């Protein structure tokens, strides 16, 4: 039988590819004021209490660089099925 | 100009700031879950599941990530108990 039609449009496609770069640059936003908040806090307190809530956030920095590279992935998949499907 | 010194305060507005961007997460990576969501039955299964399993991946690592900022949240509560009990 006939293959099964295609129901999405390139610019709907286009549109979520939107949301999810965005998603990704509003990400690193996000990591980046709170990097600031830790970094306001050096020299305030000591230096070992300091360095324990550098290695926590750390690891949020490290599940944040592979979280936005999946995200912008996924944008740049859905914006070569659409640019296929519109030419 | 001088550098903020830590008060029980300061450590409070900056654990709200770390529970709020869990938050946010959170509503973020509903909203990409939607997206995809929406794409069921618009394509072809094929091309669905590969982005389901991609999208998937990123729900992964922010599952790492709110817990994460979560945990930076409470060790700043705890400090700033601390701080108010004994700046």
């Amino acid at each position: 039988n006939a293959m099964a039609e295609i129901k999405i449009t390139p610019e709907e496609l286009e549109r979520i590819a939107g949301n999810f770069k965005n998603a990704a640059g509003e990400a690193q936003s996000q990591i980046n004021r709170l990097e600031g908040d830790i970094n306001s806090l050096e020299g305030q307190w000591a230096g070992a209490t300091q360095a324990k809530f550098r290695a926590e956030f750390i690891q949020s920095k490290q599940a944040m660089q592979q979280y936005i590279p999946i995200l912008e992935g996924i944008s740049t998949d859905l914006k070569r099925i659409a640019d296929k499907f519109r030419n």
